């Protein structure tokens, strides 16, 4: 009957104790709380981009000028309105301010292949208003009269691991609310403190950085794109800035590790990288810890876009130097189980899917069929019937120090990552195979996503056609031309 229902009480036991995990957390909601530090830290900096800093008063004022036109064009409260996602200052107030306007934004990157940002914005529902006019530059207003409505849509946000099957993750205000109130109290984030933004506004950590530094009165920097491909750059503009915290997808970080290696960093306003995406190993973080004079530790996650970020944590032990690091215990108000093919809780030590249960999780997809397909219902417990999101990620509950925690095993398909983005390998192939003079191609990861193809098409006229084509992180690094 239930999924639990061959365990021994031992093994039944483990599992109760793993996702003892309630947690309540003092209001107000977090729009609220936005505003409550707008209120008593207006000179404070709020937003550090490329084109400037912004004040808690500007970014407000700015973000009340878009809730106002938005208003003005009819986008009513529980739409979704598409942003640009720049590393400049103007998509923080355009975001902000559809929040503001009680709508969801669905982060849009304007280099991104039209067809693709066509499908986003129709798939989403979403105005493009704030992608055809500045948002910046808006007439200055106070912000509408818009009631809180609880648990309102956030953000839509895409993900891949299915060519051809862009879905939009629906994310709600309690499951982002529950997310900020954990990083800003794990990682104890206060005013002073200067948050990077590593990821796009595209990419969910970016939601993991933005929310927890204006709901404290810390300053959001984004980390700009000349800095992040330079490995040596970053750690130095990281010093330069005096980041406290910061975002980094597994990959990334290994390149900051091997320029670490080339020139060891000191990093004393470091103080938490939040970490994850890919298994690593813990004689990587020793490496790192040998040749990074820091604070800073590193603070292993897991989980998908569809359960706000973040589902499980790990405090990396920089003694440790052999074996795979784990990916933990849940996060406050997460739950998350491993089942076997039938759906029965594997017994500690076995190897099955995870399921995620709790405050994290999304409304859904926009679209239906995805939704049905992932989203689920069943009693785990006795007495304990729970919504699920199905990862098609698969793990086992080991014990590590005297607690237990999830080690994360793999994927069920040959969805992979590039640079921390789900991507199928197929549809790179597809792509280069639709350019024309491409008659064959095989795409191989070797990180750097490497292409060979037959035709007689050069290299950088391919580039030409594939940046029109695929975003830039899927277009391949370097295109060999191969006569067979």
């Amino acid at each position: 009957v239930t999924a639990d229902a061959a365990l021994e009480p031992d093994e039944r036991a483990a599992w109760l104790a793993y996702n003892d995990t309630a947690e309540d957390f003092p209001g107000p909601h977090l729009l609220a709380r936005l505003d409550a530090v707008a209120r008593e830290h207006p000179d404070r900096p709020a937003v550090h981009a490329v084109d400037g800093v912004w004040t808690y008063r500007e970014l407000h004022r700015r973000a009340d000028a878009v809730a106002a036109f938005l208003a003005a064009r009819g986008v009513r409260p529980g739409s979704v309105v598409a942003i640009a996602a720049t590393r400049a200052l103007a998509p923080y107030a355009a975001l902000l301010g559809v929040l503001k306007a009680g709508c969801a934004y669905v982060p849009v990157n304007p280099d991104d292949p039209a067809d693709r940002v066509a499908f986003v914005l129709a798939d989403a529902g979403a105005t493009p208003l704030l992608l055809d006019t500045d948002p910046a530059s808006l007439p200055a207003a106070p912000a509408p009269d818009v009631p809180h409505e609880p648990d309102r849509v956030c953000y839509v946000i895409y993900t891949s691991g299915s060519t051809g099957r862009p879905k939009g993750v629906v994310m709600a205000e309690r499951a982002v609310d529950n997310l900020t109130h954990w990083v800003v109290r794990r990682h104890d984030v206060r005013p002073d403190d200067r948050l990077g933004q590593t990821a796009p506004l595209t990419f969910d950590p970016s939601v993991q950085q933005v929310f927890p530094a204006w709901a404290t009165g810390a300053c959001l920097v984004t980390v700009p794109d000349d800095v992040q491909r330079d490995p040596a750059a970053f750690l130095d503009w990281l010093r330069a800035e005096r980041v406290t915290h910061l975002d980094l997808v597994t990959s990334h970080w290994v390149h900051l590790l091997n320029a670490a290696e080339a020139r060891p960093a000191e990093l004393p306003d470091l103080r938490w990288i939040i970490i994850g995406g890919e298994t690593y190993y813990y004689h990587q973080t020793h490496r790192w810890h040998r040749v990074v004079s820091s604070p800073a530790r590193l603070n292993t996650i897991y989980g998908p876009t569809e359960a706000a970020v973040n589902a499980t944590e790990h405090l990396t032990e920089p003694d440790l130097d052999h074996g795979q690091v784990p990916i933990g215990v849940p996060l406050p108000n997460y739950r998350l189980y491993a089942l076997d093919d039938d759906g029965r809780l594997c017994p500690p030590g076995i190897t099955g899917e995870i399921h995620i249960a709790g405050a994290g999780l999304a409304r859904g997809y926009r679209s239906a069929e995805a939704t049905a397909k992932a989203f689920h219902e069943l009693e785990v417990h006795s007495g304990r019937t729970e919504r699920l999101y199905r990862t098609g990620d698969l793990a086992r509950l080991v014990r590590h120090a005297d607690r237990w925690a999830l080690e994360f095993q793999g994927r069920v398909d040959s969805q992979v990552k590039i640079s921390g983005y789900r991507v199928e390998l197929e549809e790179v192939d597809a792509a280069v195979k639709a350019v024309p003079g491409v008659r064959d191609a095989a795409v191989v990861v070797r990180e750097q996503l490497v292409c060979c193809y037959v035709g007689d098409v050069p290299p950088d006229r391919l580039r030409s056609r594939l940046t029109e084509r695929l975003p830039a992180y899927l277009v391949p690094h370097l295109l060999v031309p191969v006569e067979a």
